[PDB]
């Protein structure tokens, strides 16, 4: 039983620390796949070095094709222009890729990470035909772990012991949901009543979140990091069979009572793809925030078409 | 720099298991101590070998004297014999341990394995005078792993994405708190709204976690893999300053209503010991559980006077 | 992909180890089989709790039944009797658990660690039916686990930084090569012609590690951490296909000039199994040796056979 | 108790990728600096993040600040001109570098004295044999404290590639190169192992000829070149060779890798860095092991040393 093949379809910065991270936990091999000429085969040699360091056995190899998508078991999608004009040019390139996952990897799990995700992720889930629990964006994996750390450092505790829980979307139209946090297991408003943390505190905390990839733009690029690093823990629970509950975009079907849309909310990520979908029991402002932030989606994707 | 040096007070079956795990982790350098002569070396020259597979670097030996304390990081005391006849006979051990630790390493970070548990840290912290923050029972991360573990099963999670709560004492009146039980950072009450678990089943989950002692006994020996595990989790995340949220026993000066008693509840863990202590806030109902949990330790610690 | 299935027939204090490890590194799920009733379920309980502080997902079973074997990828095999006279015995073991492999997992990755290894492994092989390349025998990991640790003692460098072979026979007629012993890739000899190490000290070392497990009984202690490290390293390899170089009993078909007997020599080991056999260019005096352990293998077979 | 404090001196791409592996492992607090203003904040609240995914609890900052070098257990220096500044490829040659990378090490080796002057110090700067050396002047921290990137970078690659034609899990491939970290590098033959048996074992059952093996030493010494003629550039395995180093130091593994280190006799040349196998521990370098050399390999061994020597009287 051969190791896992995962396609990276897009070489940039995410990419090659996917791939780095890939190789430090011995995943699978990796092929990255870009447009541009020989950069990924670059790439690639200089990460399939670190196999020694890491005392894993994965191959990592370059692409300029969509033709090395065949018989990949996890495909990764970073490609995309880098708003609203963007939109029907990214949805482009999801038909492109579509159309070669339907031919060469139906049955891959497939994760989208393109801007506005929430858009993207559907657009490519029609155009490659793949089923609803086999394809997902990246969300709130990522923004929840900001939310997590900076009150990880306010409180002092392992970053991991705070959960949090982000839906909806992932972009401004995020719905931070401040009853879903927690420590440790313990409700966070305990900490508050304590005055281990403040209500003003946690504000700041929210606001930092949401414009954290603003924040880190303005001192230097897009984020990247721990982008990769959110994917992989998707990924990872996928090929491990792990059943992690994560919050990612997949497609909701009368959850939230929303339907042919892809939102943000936890899952179960195990060998079956996403094996459950999690309706968050909502109070109404927390709903009416959800519905903000679907609409928002809604509206980009029929710019798209 | 250099190692910590880990000492093993009591080289039964749980500090055979805590050796292996040390020596996997590379946690630092083991001493395995016990009264029977020799096995003690056996068990160690067989777990050194282990750091070739493991590619590690940790020392271990064995001992049968006290002196083997001198220059401990961290102390882990098993010892003791295997019910209330024998509290002031382990009260002896535990007054003998504690001259040893006084002399040898004031400065250690100890944690309590013999039961009753809470009786037997605080008899310990007594007679050895180190520090509250320095000193702690296992209790709630053993008890919390069967809880967690059952429910994960039931709803086909991650075990380690289960979080929950026991406290007060561990043994037969430890408390669990229904409300403090999450998955993925969600409510466990969500998952029993939406019927995936029932409270009956809950009920009998509870009843399980309380007797899996008895039940293992029952079908080969008093447990020791899952104690094991629960141990180094809390030495490693001292040694390591992960300041994880961990429920102990700890000493209690007022969280509860009690003081001059040691109990469950959830601690910070890390480079200087307990860093917090966390005290839940229990309703009318939970907290007259915790006072029954808080009575019995008091009946047995003077039976152990 | 579902996670690999991994029985473990004998649920002894190697098996338990095993299993430990195998929760640890997030390897597969567990069977605990054994011929006792309770304790293979009591075992599979209390290490499957361990599931929560590892942050993994095997499950952890304890059985009574082969019928568990359906589905198995990996059959690590450590049942029988615990000195001559037990080896028709064992044999009858090898027999039955043979008959259920063929029958619910003939083409399972096979461990053997009943001693003698090297002939149980060829009698389970000849039993079972599996291919050549899919049944092995703990040994040479094991023993040479023992030489790598104390030379790095003496040494003070990072013990898997010391690399050994020991082939042949997993037992008394071992052979230590002393030829093939690096530190950090640098030939031992240089550490001897350096005067870090002497001639002394390196036979002294290899004594004890011929006489390592009856050094740990001597001392009212049992071996089986170091044996449960040695299996999941080989069974590992197996099942994320990393190519590793371990030593292990195998099907020697011409091999130091010998065939229709299992022997210690490094192979590699992955996703097709034993997926390369590395014959050890020896001189006269080492072969010499190899055919003393092959003799005495084939010495113990003849008693064992029915 | 508490975690060891590791400053990367220099926070472009290997910077980066050392910062997510630090986190990774739990290894270390670490601490980006640049006199790029921003950018090294930008990528410590990035990375920062990652403890989450990795349940890990390693803080991460950015610095502007020699400062920071304070209770610094790690320095790991990545900062150096790479082309002359303001120069077209065709006007500067590698030689150029020298004496301003030479400038570049005299200012950090002033604040190491000042602020760490026995922290453990690892030279990534290149040429590494030379800069190391300057760096060891300039700073004045112990012999055993400061070591040159090189030949654990270098080796992984043969080890790799040798790796992919024997069908051989990478790192059961051993292997020695040494002198120095660049053209010069000398790659040892006669050590190579897999699963600790002599290469040319292999070589005798025709699983590899001595025409592929003289293939994989050329692009042995030519992979930096061949990555950049890819249009990528190379810093990931950089990265993950360096923090081997430090992890080895950091956890007293003892691991025996090869390094640039100060040599005071050790192949006939003293007052020189070169690359030699070390024993990195929680003492720095515990032992410097002389390999047993023969002529053709103590030749190469002598041209890598010249090499260094020639370049340093530049930089000086
Ligand atoms: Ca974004
Ligand atoms: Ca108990
Ligand atoms: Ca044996
Ligand atoms: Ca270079």
């Amino acid at each position: 039983a051969p190791k896992a093949k995962i396609v990276l379809v897009g070489s940039g910065m995410i990419g090659g620390v996917m791939a780095t991270l890939i190789v430090q936990k011995n995943l699978g091999d990796v092929v990255l796949f870009d447009i541009v000429k020989n950069m990924p085969h670059g790439k690639a040699l200089d990460t399939s070095h670190t196999n020694v360091m890491a005392y894993s056995n994965c191959k990592v190899s370059g692409s300029n094709t969509y033709d090395d998508l065949a018989g990949a078991d996890v495909v990764i999608v970073t490609a995309g222009f880098t708003r609203d004009d963007l939109l029907p040019l990214n949805n482009k390139i999801m038909i492109e890729i579509g159309g070669h996952i339907k031919k060469n990897c139906p049955n891959a799990f497939i994760i989208v990470v393109t801007n506005p995700v929430d858009v993207m992720v559907q657009l490519l889930h029609q155009h490659s035909g793949v089923p609803k629990n086999k394809i997902i964006g990246l969300g709130g994996v990522l923004d929840t772990s900001r939310l997590k750390y900076y009150i990880s450092q306010k409180l002092n505790v392992c970053p991991r012991d705070v959960n949090a829980h982000i839906v909806g979307a992932h972009g401004n139209k995020m719905v931070l949901l401040k009853r879903y946090i927690t420590v440790g297991g313990i409700p966070l408003q305990e900490f508050i009543n304590n005055k281990l943390i403040s209500d003003a505190e946690l504000e700041a905390i929210f606001d930092r979140t949401v414009n954290t990839a603003l924040e880190i733009v303005n001192l230097h690029a897009s984020p990247y990091v721990a982008p990769a690093a959110a994917i992989i823990e998707m990924a990872e629970s996928y090929l491990k069979d792990l059943k992690k509950v994560l919050i990612c975009s997949t497609l909701l079907e009368g959850q939230y009572g929303h339907s042919d849309i892809f939102g943000g909310t936890p899952v179960v990520l195990g060998a079956n793809g996403v094996e459950q979908v999690i309706e968050l029991q909502l109070n109404s402002e927390e709903k009416a925030k959800f519905d903000e932030a679907i609409a928002e989606t809604k509206r980009m994707k029929a710019l798209a078409h």
